[PDB]
């Protein structure tokens, strides 16, 4: 017959915004994630039903790595609520195509739908990748425009660039695992990269055991081979279902995966203004399917003409370099280039909880990055009759004497000099610099410091 294409479709939104009901209406043609399937044209669509509740947002994050498309639901009448945004954020950081779906249109008037419709359009424009994503009102109960919703899901998939990675090693996470006996265990999960054929030897991590694929169940059917993008049921032998829990990852023996403690990421910030750069900060880092508490130290990479140095952020977010050395409390399974998600989940469900996202560049501890502090103190040149004295670099005599012999330039005048001695008990300074110095000139003291 015809060749089908394997598609994962997310469904996100606030609690009671009509996710599940939309799910059921699609399937026929929430603590954990829901899993279902339906066909549209030659698209085999495996539905990922995300939990609305905000204590379950761990599931929501972990529902993103799988999907190539999503539906964000929002009640017509009461419009977007708090979770609607974090789901929106999450998908936007991970560059997942969305279709905003306005549910419960039968419970609202034309006016109230148009309002909420526009409110969404306003919001979508405040997001990087989701800038303009279609919007349809539907009623799952009434069937209103459900027909269109499907025709859109088709169009969207026809446009979106879906890259199945067959080439790299087999890499697949494990959602649920349930036993049969001591010599067998069945694990489910959608395949990230690579290929598996029945009777292959793979391995569970982080526990690092070696098992063999007895069965591939895909789409309620037993097949010899599975590919990346397929959500498969998998029976393997050489492990008990007890050892395998939420964070386990099934992959081949050529894997690039590593169990990691220290992470260095290239961080982009979600909302600037909610963002703060006070280093050595306590957050909850999302890697893979886990959430590990962490400490982050933001920094930038500035070439000084010879050697590139890692400089603790000067608080300027101008230019896109907010690298972040993470140090995790627990361990985590990661690879280079894996998208990382910085969250603060300590907060109430009522406030946006995403402290940003980024690509993992290196696995490296803060200590070996050679972190350094850009150090600037600013004084003024005060000149009386026959004497030049710099003021403001030092508050007292000791502070001043410690400064003697440092580097000093004058702002805007392209001139250099050196600070020789201390003048006064109030911490003034003397210097020998190039001539043509003037009163009320600006003196910029510059040096590199050991940070923390
Ligand atoms: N009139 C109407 N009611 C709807 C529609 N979709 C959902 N509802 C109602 O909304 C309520 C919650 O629906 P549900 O799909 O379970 O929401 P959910 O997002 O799955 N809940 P959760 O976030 O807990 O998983 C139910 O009372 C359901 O009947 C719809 O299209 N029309
Ligand atoms: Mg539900």
């Amino acid at each position: 017959h015809m060749d089908f294409k394997n598609i994962n479709l997310g469904i996100f939104g606030h609690i009671d915004h009509g996710k599940t009901t939309l799910s059921k209406v699609l399937t026929e043609i929430t603590i954990d994630i829901g899993f279902s399937a339906f066909k549209l044209e030659n698209y085999r669509i495996t539905l990922v039903d995300a939990p609305g509740h905000a204590d379950l947002i761990r599931a929501v994050v972990s529902a993103a790595d799988i999907i190539d498309l999503a539906l964000i639901v929002v009640d017509a009448k009461e419009g977007p609520k708090t979770q609607t945004g974090e789901h929106m954020l999450i998908l936007d950081h991970f560059n997942i195509p969305i279709i905003v779906v306005i549910t419960k249109s039968d419970n609202a008037g034309t006016e109230e739908i148009k309002r909420t419709e526009m409110i969404m359009k306003s919001i979508l424009q405040s997001t990087h990748n989701l800038k303009n994503s279609s919007i349809i009102p539907i009623s799952a109960k009434t069937g209103f425009g459900v027909d269109e919703l499907k025709n859109l899901i088709i169009t969207t998939l026809n446009n979106a660039e879906i890259i199945r990675n067959t080439e790299s090693y087999f890499k697949m996470p494990l959602d649920h695992a349930f036993p049969i006996k001591g010599a067998g265990t069945v694990v489910t999960g959608t395949i990230n990269k690579g290929i598996v054929k029945v009777g292959d030897e793979l391995k569970v991590l982080p526990i690092n055991m070696s098992t063999k694929v007895r069965s591939i169940q895909y789409f309620k059917e037993s097949v010899m081979e599975a590919k990346a993008g397929d959500r498969v049921g998998m029976a393997i032998q050489g492990v008990d279902a007890k050892q395998i829990y939420r964070g386990c990852i099934l992959t081949s023996k050529d894997t690039k995966l590593q169990t990691v403690d220290k992470i260095v990421a290239k961080i982009k910030i979600s909302d600037i203004f909610k963002y703060n750069l006070t280093p050595k900060m306590k957050v909850h880092l999302n890697v893979g399917m886990l959430i590990v508490p962490a400490v982050a130290v933001p920094f930038k990479k500035v070439t000084f003409g010879k050697t590139e140095e890692n400089i603790i952020l000067n608080e300027v977010i101008s230019g896109n370099e907010c690298y972040c050395a993470f140090e995790l409390e627990e361990k985590v399974l990661a690879e280079v280039g894996d998208r990382v998600l910085i969250t603060r989940l300590d907060l109430p469900p009522t406030t946006l909880r995403i402290c940003g996202h980024g690509l993992i560049e290196e696995f490296k501890p803060i200590k070996d990055l050679n972190i350094k502090k850009e150090v600037l103190r600013e004084g003024k040149v005060k000149i009386d009759k026959g004497r030049t004295v710099i003021d403001g670099l030092a508050q007292s005599k000791v502070a001043a004497e410690k400064l003697i012999g440092e580097e000093i330039s004058i702002e805007g005048k392209d001139i250099v000099g050196k600070i020789k001695g201390t003048f006064g008990t109030k911490g003034l300074l003397t210097a020998e610099f190039s001539g043509n110095v003037e009163n009320r000139d600006k003196v910029i003291l510059n040096r590199l410091r050991r940070w923390g």
